[PDB]
């Protein structure tokens, strides 16, 4: 998990910086 | 968008069969 | 064998190539 | 400059290479 956390982290922090929306994480949510 | 929305998505997908928490899903919410 | 690690750098890379990953930013991450 | 899609693919490569990513995984990406 730590190299797994590690990746997954700073993704997400990508993501978001990228734009991606509140209705893409909702729907993320409810999977 | 199109690359971008693509990527995004796949990324998304991919993160959550990893294991992507719900926890973290909540604090990009706040985000 | 694949750890769940394994997967998501597989599944990460795909992703990447198919939204247009150059061969040069391939190149420059080699040289890492 | 740097549209929204190259910041991504470049954190993205970052964070590949940061969590083990393997020059033979690289290798077999330029082949494609």
């Amino acid at each position: 998990v730590s190299k797994l956390s590690q990746l997954q982290t700073e993704l997400m922090a990508a993501l978001l910086e990228s734009g991606l929306s509140k209705e893409a994480l909702i729907q993320a949510l409810g999977e």
